[PDB]
């Protein structure tokens, strides 16, 4: 009938007290698995949050048991990574035509952009042409902006990468994407296995090449799935490779911005600075390079989280200054700077958010007194302002800044980076009360620029920042148990998503879901059967531009009742989550 072949690839939802039994489960993606430490984060306080989080990130580390998924320490990828080092060191030995690029969409991408930088600050700084690029699904606007929709064009990837690969001769493309999801990077991928003379692909992300997507990509013929399987039998001669260790569920579930985007970081800084110090030792990366600054990073999460409880407070007063219509400011700088912002864009589309509700700031782009002049008249009592920075900042910037926020609001904090025996300015030092401190121990480093603490910096202020944006919004009643129930669908695999948890928290079957969330996105058009037939694209491209969509359609199922009788229902209650959580009751 209409709709089937769009529809195929879903499975039928499983009877109550099969879910498993059915295989459904064994088929979510790992990525897009709920995750059983937060199945009540909607209940965690603000500690529990910190600790359920803290613990969630802390499973990045863990190892492989005893018939299941390869992780980052298990010896099938750290030996892919070598391999990877490896290649990298060709085009390192070879910088005349030669290209390494980083892509992904959204927060892949952002990480993608961010180790760019850092490691053409590393050759510079060695008088060397910088080799590394960028790719972002978008360009290069969506860096710093929510743009969900730009992922989901296979084409758009290979033209972008047609574009940067210029008249090159040796290219190396690393695309990542968490979910093996993105058809940005599918494209990218395929493109490079149809010139391996020219190009080598490495696919990176944190699902089993057996959960790739394989729903059909629109302009593409291919799908994740296939793309991946094709790569990982190219690479038992080495010509592509696929680095896709388990790193199990997201405490929010399928916010892979969160430990899908540190893993990223992780994964690769680890190898590419790894083939950088061995090439310059003449000496091949060995695994045994590649655990040391693993290791580091592994402290790196042990370190953060020794701060949980100012960590949590943070929270509180993050979450509170949104309980009142108030706004919260990140400010901090350099790439600190960069990583604040990123964390503020994310939450609108994670969490429905105003741009304004958690917003970043590097001294977008707004200099000393730029900031002094424009956003410091706009403070209030009850916002909060948050101070990123190293020890190696200019801090009478910093302490200048603060000087003046301190009167329009008392809620400021900080988070502070100082290797061990720096001491903080005694004037600065008074403006924090319980300040969020981070201290690292000396580690011998190589390079100029101090490239390794660069990356545990950015990755622990990641961590806070995560944590702190995503909690302050669990506290709020916004998610239903671990899962974000009421999002905005802007592309494919949200779209997927939405059906998905129609399913789990109906419990009703497959044809029913589909037909309610179709319902609620067209209303007030019927279902008509082109409606039925539509590509993907066509439901999104309608759905973006709507509120409410999943809870409508979700109580449309649990009454088993129209749009119109939904939608009536949801004006008449105090909230979306309360009209939801009382119709789930
Ligand atoms: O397009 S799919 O091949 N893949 C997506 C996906 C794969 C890899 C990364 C992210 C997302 C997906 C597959 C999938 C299977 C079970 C439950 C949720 C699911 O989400 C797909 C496969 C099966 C689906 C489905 C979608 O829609 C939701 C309901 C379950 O049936
Ligand atoms: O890396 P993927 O699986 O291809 O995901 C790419 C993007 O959808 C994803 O990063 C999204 O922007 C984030 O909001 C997820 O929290």
């Amino acid at each position: 009938m209409p709709g089937t072949k769009r529809f195929q690839h879903v499975i039928e939802t499983p009877e109550p007290g099969k879910w498993e039994l059915s295989g459904y489960e064994a088929a979510v993606p790992i990525t897009e698995k709920s995750n059983p430490l937060t199945q009540d984060l909607d209940k965690a306080d603000a500690e529990n949050i910190v600790r359920l989080l803290g613990q969630c990130d802390a499973e990045i580390f863990q190892e492989e048991g005893q018939s299941t998924y390869q992780r980052l320490y298990s010896e099938s990828i750290l030996t892919t990574m070598v391999q990877v080092a490896g290649k990298v060191q060709e085009v390192l030995k070879e910088p005349d035509g030669g290209l390494v690029v980083l892509s992904g969409g959204g927060t892949s991408g952002r990480m993608a952009f961010l180790m760019s930088v850092s490691f053409n600050q590393l050759m510079k700084g060695l008088g060397q042409k910088p080799l590394y690029t960028y790719l972002i699904a978008g360009g290069d606007r969506s860096v710093v902006a929510s743009r969900e929709g730009t992922e989901d064009s296979a084409l758009h990837g290979i033209e972008e990468l047609k574009k940067v690969a210029a008249g090159k001769k040796r290219v190396i493309v690393i695309g990542i994407s968490v979910g093996l999801s993105a058809p940005f990077v599918a494209g990218q991928m395929d493109c490079c296995m149809n010139n391996t003379a020219v190009f080598l692909p490495v696919l990176v992300g944190f699902n089993p090449v057996s959960m790739a997507r394989n729903d059909p990509i629109e302009d593409w013929s291919s799908t994740f799935r296939q793309v991946a399987e094709r790569m990982q039998k190219m690479q038992e001669k080495q010509k592509a490779f696929v680095l896709n260790p388990a790193i199990g569920p997201e405490g929010l579930s399928g916010s892979s911005r969160m430990k899908g985007g540190s893993a990223t970081k992780i994964l690769l800084e680890t190898l590419l600075l790894a083939a950088h110090k061995t090439v310059d030792q003449g000496i091949a990366a060995s695994q045994r390079c590649l655990l040391e600054i693993l290791r580091t990073f592994e402290r790196a999460h042990q370190v953060t989280y020794s701060q949980s409880p100012k960590i949590a407070t943070l929270m509180k007063s993050v979450s509170t200054s949104l309980e009142k219509k108030g706004h919260v400011y990140l400010v901090g700088w350099q790439t600190l700077g960069i990583i604040a912002i990123m964390d503020g864009v994310e939450c609108i589309h994670t969490f429905g958010a105003d741009f304004r509700d958690v917003r970043g700031f590097l001294i977008f782009t707004f200099s000393q007194e730029d900031f002094l002049t424009s956003i410091l008249p706009s403070l209030t009592e009850i916002d909060t302002v948050v101070f990123i920075f190293t020890l190696d900042d200019n801090l009478t910037e910093v302490q200048t800044i603060v000087e003046q926020v301190k009167e329009k609001t008392n809620h400021i904090q900080a988070l502070a980076h100082s290797t061990v025996g720096q001491t903080l300015p005694i004037p600065l030092k008074k403006l924090f009360p319980s300040i969020i401190s981070i201290t690292w121990p000396l580690l011998f480093f190589e390079y100029e620029g101090n490239f390794i603490q660069k990356f545990q910096r950015e990755l622990s202020t990641k961590w806070v920042l995560n944590t702190v944006s995503t909690g302050a919004h669990v506290l709020l009643g916004k998610i239903l148990q671990n899962h974000m129930l009421d999002l905005r669908i802007s592309n494919s695999k949200l779209f997927w998503r939405a059906l998905a948890m129609l399913q789990r928290f109906s419990g009703q079957s497959k044809a029913r879901c589909i037909e309610s969330l179709l319902r609620a996105i067209h209303f007030p058009q019927p279902l008509s059967d082109d409606i039925r037939a539509a590509p993907i694209s066509c439901h999104v491209q309608v759905a973006h531009e709507k509120e409410q969509v999943i809870p409508i359609a979700l109580l449309s199922l649990l009454f088993r009742c129209s749009i119109t009788e939904a939608q009536a229902h949801l004006a008449a209650a105090p909230s979306v989550c309360e009209a939801v959580r009382s119709a789930l009751a």
